[PDB]
């Protein structure tokens, strides 16, 4: 289980938006002031669809305005990372994002959030980690249709709603 | 992990829409046409918003149309899954629902899931499994604000929506 | 074995008579001046009768008149076991019992006192708990008829007779 | 647990109620026609009121009546259960019995239903076995207070009267 | 092995011979000034013969004499072994015999001295133990002639003769 | 325990009365017809009197009269017990003795009787063995005095005496 | 030690130098008439020299000429694989490439062949298969200075030569 | 794995050079000024050639040169290192070489390089050992063309190349 | 202990008197007609006298001659086995030598006959096997006083003169 | 393996030359000046010959002379091998011996040095043990020819030879 527990922490190198690389990012060390979004996709220069890389990448915004930090994982190292974010986008490239890109080479991050599969590449999930290191929420999926990148942004603004006028529902609840 | 994997099956007293008891109830079984959407509430007769309950009792309807079953499940027993469901809701009832309520008394399904909390009640979480007892999907946070049922309907279109026609990200 | 060994403590929430809930219920800081009358029972809601609750409930008063006091629990959480207070009596209720009722949500009290039946719930039994927290008596039972609700009343006064003017019999056993 | 399942089997040396001495006295085969009530007590030649056996004594024809045997067992050897039903109840005695005495000598019975204490002697305890040797109801304290007759007797009635007549709670 | 160790100790209650009951009796504390017989036998009202003890009991005195003293034990309970002592002889009783009586109720000192039969009862053994709490001479039956009541008396007068003017024998044996 | 139970069988070099030699000497096979009287001694040419070998040889006569066979035992050769018998007395010889005296070099057998003393030598005891190769009685000390022949005969004599005759006990 | 030993065979994605995809390139099939040239690189897209895929890619006729296939492999993905073949030189891009190049993305084969660094990346070693699966050969070092290419092609040289011409010392 | 680990160590009796035999001679207490060349050769007094003994012989001078010690080694004693060294190269001696011979009698070296081929012989391995005591390059071969004696020289360049004027390569890579 | 046990059997190269190179030599095969005298040597090349060596040659053909062949062996390589037979024996060379010499590469017969001394070289020490694989009598010392031939041959006699004329003692 | 290692010492009781017997005879306290000859044998009063014992005897003196001890063990008692020495020699006894004889009553020693031949008797072996108790040769034979005796005694004039004038041999090995 993940959801509930501290979310686990790591040390990687990974290639930060202005595509500086970053030796040791440390996960909990790059918190946004309300948590962070760790997500994880298969693997780079893909050849079908960057969905994720691209739904989240378009969303880093939104995400920072509500106090979170988008962070991407792939079992690729950060050099290929690096590549991918300067081959053009219709050249297959991703395209210079603004979020960082964490290389987990060893596949021990994938496997601490446990999306690691088969022993080669992480599945395509998110995971909402709050100020605290914990994990609150996280969606997991097996499927091109990056969604969860939109998805999360939604539980972020339902989370900051709960959190303030706390939870209203159904007038005739309790009366 | 739960996902890419086969679901874990199950069977034990459910709840039927028709508040009608299955003893049996068996998950391999009750699957919809492409699969079925199983989901988890931490406890029945809550003072905190049924909201799991709420958003996927709408969308039953939904979700079978396109041939998904929406079965929900909790550590509590059908005789207490019944009494809620015949319970004035301004009383915190529940009111007579669509879909089937499994009892997990022996907290075995929401550990084959892993989703049990504490060895007590389970994390508010959802599950699409296809015609294959596959899970290919899973939703679980921890706290009232019901959208699993939400997103799992727009997985379950989008889903589909591309069995079909792909879709040349933009 | 239970039966002359110390009973087991716990510290789980439960529902007071006056519906209050309290989050940590100690069996041992709840006893009565002579012990106390734990009771289990299968579960809430239930379809056949409450003959357990039932008798129970309406000794509690004679109980306490012996200085003992009475507790039961089952596997059920203490939101239903709430619900079934609050349940009118024609209805399936409970109706406002004056006893606390213990929710062993993790199945660990009733697996203590070696009631849990198949994993799943408690027994029907009860049992006799000494000022030192020993059990002196304990009457399981696995059917409808509810009897050691009364039982344990009668064993109640020949454990305070005994205990007094001691234990007499056949005036011919030694002359 | 004893209870909800198969009464542990045994095959010892008792002394019938006639003072025929049995050596291969198997429960499994001494029921009665609805079940059987197995009682254990402490120690022949107490000096503490046998409280068990004379209430069991009394009550063993209704036991009979209602289609249950009634088995006495200790942990003290037959010669002994024997010697103490031939003494004057003056000089501590017994006195002849109706029921059969087992004679646990290693205390191997007093195990399986667990009420062997520290080893050495039986609990006052007394089990109520169904016509399935399966142990539906259990009774035991640590007591002279002689009570276990009595409401196993009432437990008798009470089961049997609902075996028919069902009992439309208060 | 017994012989040539230390007698294995064992506090248990015990009869008397004045009949009131000891209940810490100590082998070690209760020793003749030149040591003690320990005997065991099956079961106390036999349907046999209490042939060990009778033979014991004659000799109480005859071994009080040399130094020791009689100590037999059996797997019965002190309440029987009273009861049997009480009992008129002719009634199948013992009479109120002038050794103590020990209780192996958890059939222990059996276990220790290694004469307790298939978990049950003790075999019909005397054990010769010395001073310094060895057991010297060990002679063990397992039929209903209680010979070895009388044979151990016989030990114990070879003992105390050959500890004396030592050991003889067949004038030509070294010349 | 020894007694109760099958005497152990060995086979071993014994040194026949008949100062005979026999290799392959099988206890199981050796007895009398009501059994045997198997004892030990701690050691061929002690400068303790043979206190054992003497009794036992005497009494030789009756124990085989009473169908009892005597066979003794020590954790000395062949080569020295035959040495032994073949010594003047006042030499410490043993003497031309009737029984069969077995070699148990090996320590095996004092072992499965449980005299072995120290891994050393064995202890002054003796078995009686019934026709059913079966230990009835024993007898075991560690001092000269012999009066293991001695009582075992009287136990022979006892044993068979009751055989008939019972014994109304006084 | 993996020389003299039957060289480890695997199945995976490769990218053969016409950039089709294979999904199960067995290294057991693809051999050479004499045996191949396995060898691998830390990782794609390196901002080091490639010279480990540069010396060979040169030497690919050569080696197969000879009768020997060469095959590259690296813990990185086809798709990345490919995606480098693709790339302007200038770009940091490897250019098509004559050999195949296997993704060992369980890194599972720098582990057969004992290469895998730090559970991360291969070292930059080459090892000379036979026509019987046997490992020959095998250079490895950890530092850019591309010689292996180099000294595999002597060694399949030197090799060769004395198939048939022997070798009288200087 | 034995490249980019420490090189193991030892202590064994090798003949030098002029053929004195130093008793301890030790791994790491011989080195060049840039570290050394450990090689290994299946047996003594082959029947076949000593391709490599004699390569290596060769450039000895050319390795001191290039700051590096040649040591070779094999499961021969030491007796028979010298006696090879003395016996005429045409009567299939070695001639006196000038590299120390190490004698791993025991055959733990080849084991500890993992070189020990069928618990026996040494197989034709080099090991490139720098300064540190790290082991960089590793070759090692099961044929009789002791190629890799020469090759070393070859990598002992590069890598002194290398270390200077760093990597260099196609003018087109990076731009 | 290895005498009075099977004498381990062996397979390894060695070089026959006649310098011949056998790959596969037997001792359970090369045996006498009465057995054979399979004796050890530190190493070959060694600069203390091969005493061992020097002693077996000379007496090769009497311990031939009463039915004993002889097998040198040491932890040596047989290629220097033969490198030491033809060496000038003032260049510390052995000569051509009549019995063949096993080389114990992998130090597994010095194992098995327990002369292995520090996981290095064999202990001087000689083993005599009779017709059936039998080690009747070894002899193993630690310094290079060459003695073991003598008496091996010394004892072939004695054990032989025995065979037939006894030998009442003195 | 024995040679080469420690003597185990042993203390058990021996009859001497003189034949009084020592009860702690300890092999280490009773050395020559340059070590002892310990020898085992089968058994006393055997049927055959004590070839061993006699050959062994009779060297004794000589042995002395060369600063050596004879010590014989047995797993016979001590009785009896006093006996074997007060027996008459044509009676088939041994006669006054002018050594120690040991008793290996537990077979102990004979384990020890591994002569112990199927858990029963001691083969016929004899060890040189020097002044530092360590086996420096041993002779273990399984026939009648007590040879050993006597080759031990040509062994210890070898090795003080060699322990002079060193060892030489053939003029012409290395010239």
């Amino acid at each position: 289980m993940v959801v509930t527990k501290l979310a686990p922490d790591f040390k990687a190198p990974a290639v930060l938006g202005n595509n500086e690389v970053d030796e040791h990012f440390e996960l909990s060390k790059n918190l946004g002031k309300n948590g962070v979004i760790l997500f994880f996709w298969p693997k780079d220069f893909t050849f079908v669809c960057p969905t994720e890389i691209i739904a989240f990448d378009k969303r880093v915004k939104d995400f920072h305005e509500k106090g979170f930090n988008v962070i991407g994982v792939s079992i690729d190292s950060e050099q290929v990372h690096f590549a991918w974010k300067n081959t053009p986008v219709e050249k297959g490239g991703i395209g210079q994002v603004s979020f960082p890109m964490v290389a987990d080479i060893t596949k021990s991050i994938s496997r601490d959030y446990d999306v690691l599969f088969e022993e080669a590449i992480a599945l395509r999930g998110a995971f909402l980690i709050d100020k605290n290191m914990k994990v609150r929420h996280a969606v997991i999926n097996d499927l091109p249709l990056g969604r969860n990148a939109d998805e999360m942004l939604r539980m972020v603004d339902a989370l900051l709603h709960f959190e303030e006028h706390g939870e209203v529902c159904p007038a005739g609840w309790r009366k």
